[PDB]
């Protein structure tokens, strides 16, 4: 569709295989959205549950840097 940007290099956005592209960068898992964190820096989503030491909830503020970037 000319209205849609398209699907992911790298996984064409097919939900059964895993993606550290566009879904989690630690663990490629697509679910919990909400609870991916995207770095300010990269772009790269993490799962709050995947970083070390994990975090229990998302982080108020929207400046947020990952383990690559740090
Ligand atoms: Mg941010
Ligand atoms: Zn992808
Ligand atoms: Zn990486
Ligand atoms: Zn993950
Ligand atoms: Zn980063």
């Amino acid at each position: 569709a000319p209205e849609f940007g398209p699907s992911c290099k790298h996984c064409k956005d097919d939900v059964n295989r895993l993606c550290r592209v566009c879904a989690c960068h630690l663990c490629g898992g697509r679910q919990d959205p909400d609870k991916q964190l995207m770095c300010d820096e990269c772009d790269m989503a993490f799962h709050i549950y995947c970083l070390d030491p994990p975090l229990s909830s998302v982080p108020s503020e929207d400046e947020w840097y990952c383990p690559e970037c740090r």
